[PDB]
């Protein structure tokens, strides 16, 4: 299995968006993959990949929600059509699963402002 072949780049801090990063030497095929967001304010949910999407070596790919306002642009940024939240909260657990169904990485991010220079927008 895929054991850490993606793994988490960057979150937002009310996990607008998952950013995810292919440190593979090869072409990861995408789909049985499912990014497991759970916050403990209750709200936890897995966004499930496409198998028609395959994520480069070397690459990186944006995973926002529809509800975040944003244009899907892919297959840069890819866009959760129907989901708002995106597993919104102060705390939780943004868990990246292989097509085996193991937990291959996942970072804990809060609301603590990560993302530093947004001074413009």
């Amino acid at each position: 299995s895929a054991s850490g072949s993606v793994s988490i780049e960057e979150i937002d801090l009310e996990g607008k968006f998952v950013q995810l990063k292919n440190n593979s030497d090869k072409d990861q095929s995408l789909g049985n993959w499912r990014i497991k967001r759970q916050v403990l304010e209750g709200e936890e949910i897995a966004y499930k990949f496409t198998p028609k999407y395959i994520l480069r070596a070397g690459q990186m790919v944006t995973v926002w929600a529809a509800g975040a306002g944003v244009a899907h642009s892919p297959p840069s940024t890819l866009v959760w059509k129907g989901q708002s939240s995106w597993g919104t909260g102060e705390s939780f657990r943004t868990v990246l699963v292989n097509a085996d169904g193991e937990e291959v990485a996942m970072r804990t991010v809060k609301k603590s402002s990560v993302m530093r220079e947004n001074e413009n927008g």
